């Protein structure tokens, strides 16, 4: 079967209700779609984000911060989310696989991702985490050196450095599990950020799609699946020349970018990740589509925007 | 080389300082000793407790509890500790392996441990977690239904259900990693407690030593190593008949236990875990000694209480 890396969205897992129960229930539905891919003969390699979750955990660190109960730094918080989310996801997957009568092991591996300490991201935090706050709440929280940015008509959120992944420490272990036909969950929340050969933890949160892209390269995956809310990457949305991109090449995508398409903060990064993967090695494809859309995939019918070349 | 399961104590990781760096630093020293075993050619299989850590995390969950940032249930908290402590230990091991010039991969696997939902532990919370409180503070901590118990001369701590492990969901995966010469860390904090084929999470904290004994059986380990603060299990401490057990058999221990030796909430359980492992399969050994002794082992020779039969 074809090896595909799929990165689940942290904001998809926690779309509203922040309770463990609500998130666990969401992953139950996510798992049905993923199992569907397993039934179509595909080999699953899973990862996930943690924006909402890590921001919330951080607030808990602060709520009781004291010498007797010290707040855990961001790198350890990411590690904790690899545990909570990895548990919820692996537990949900196992339940669905059992019901379906599919004998397949699922395993979550804590993952440390190496980044460049000179990364520009460290002096320009941009990844929003935690809950949306009012301007007043944002200013009050900035007194603690924290940096906040506003999302048009949504509120303010704490932003953190989001450096680029250059290597995955446990990559060889993940490969071994894949070779033994085990469904792996790794690079949780983008991966525990570390630098140097000593793997010193740094406070940041890596973007799941770029961590996944890097993972896909290291495990020699066949396809990288980047998730969105719709079925196809759409240009000129809501305009007479609206167009849903189906099968496209890298060249075509570059042409679209040069024409000003793809929002810089949402879609552009996804397009960039897709291009990077397709240009990494021969015979590689990137699929940008919805979770629901993958749950409809029949054999090779890969609905969604498929990038090649 | 022997397959040796070593269960690290959470109270040994977080002794006097609750900060992440202090625990990371404690794990570094611990790893120096573990790497020594690896140098002898043995195959290290690691596990660890989380009493202090999960209790502190639970307090943070409580401190910010609200509909927007709800406290995570105890099973999810255990999962989170598998992440934090797993991160610290795997990072520390890598460090000490690099120092010894030994190239081996380390991997932490999230572990769900099955327990009997009818276990008496669910109507009798007994495992102490978190910080020590004064009697007065304990009383204030018991206004919402929690249960705290006293440790003579040390203080009061919250106690939770601690059922017996009956299976490890990720056993086959952990064994596959062992077969691939990867140093594994699993059953973190005793394992995420679940029940039934559905693996329904339940609120409890499993004892690392019993979780390790079960793992040892499932991966057909050669030796189960239970850690204590001393070199030999000592009986009649400070008495004309004080004896330090070196090489004992199950029959002898049951005889001692019959006499009334071993403390109910410390040594007795360790003794029981050792017995269970030795009786589980032929040619198995259980070693009760200190971490320092492990770091002084030479080949198969080690200084501590060795149980066989």
């Amino acid at each position: 079967g074809k090896k595909m890396v799929v990165a689940l969205g942290g904001n998809a897992i926690l779309s509203n209700d922040a309770s463990a129960h609500a998130q666990q229930q969401a992953l139950v539905q996510t798992s049905a779609y993923l199992v569907h891919l397993i039934k179509q003969g595909h080999r699953l390699i899973v990862s996930h984000g943690n924006g909402p979750q890590v921001g919330n955990l951080l607030l808990q660190q602060q709520a009781a911060d004291s010498e007797k109960n010290p707040a855990m730094p961001l790198d350890t918080c990411v590690a904790m989310t690899q545990g909570s989310i990895g548990y919820w996801l692996s537990n949900a997957l196992n339940q669905e696989l059992n019901k379906a009568g599919i004998k397949k092991q699922v395993a979550t591996v804590l993952t440390q991702v190496v980044v460049d300490p000179a990364d520009e991201a460290f002096k320009n935090p941009t990844k929003p985490i935690g809950p949306f706050l009012t301007e007043a709440e944002a200013k009050e929280a900035m007194q603690a050196g924290a940096i906040f940015k506003e999302d048009a008509g949504r509120g303010w959120r704490k932003v953190v450095p989001s450096p680029k992944p250059i290597d995955i420490h446990e990559a060889e272990t993940i490969n071994t599990l894949i070779k033994n036909d085990i469904i792996t969950i790794s690079c949780g929340g983008g991966g525990i950020p570390v630098v140097g050969q000593e793997l010193k933890g740094v406070e940041a949160v890596i973007d799941k799609d770029f961590a996944s892209e890097k993972l896909a390269e290291l495990v020699d995956a066949d396809a990288l699946v980047i998730l969105t809310g719709v079925d196809y990457v759409c240009i000129n949305y809501g305009k007479p020349d609206e167009k849903q991109l189906t099968n496209v090449t890298v060249a075509e995508l570059e042409e679209y970018k040069q024409a000003g398409h793809f929002a810089p903060g949402s879609m552009l990064p996804k397009i960039e990740a897709a291009i990077q993967f397709v240009e990494s090695q021969p015979n590689k494809q990137a699929i940008i589509t919805s979770l629901e859309n993958l749950g409809s995939m029949s054999g090779d019918e890969i609905v969604g925007t498929v990038v090649t070349k």
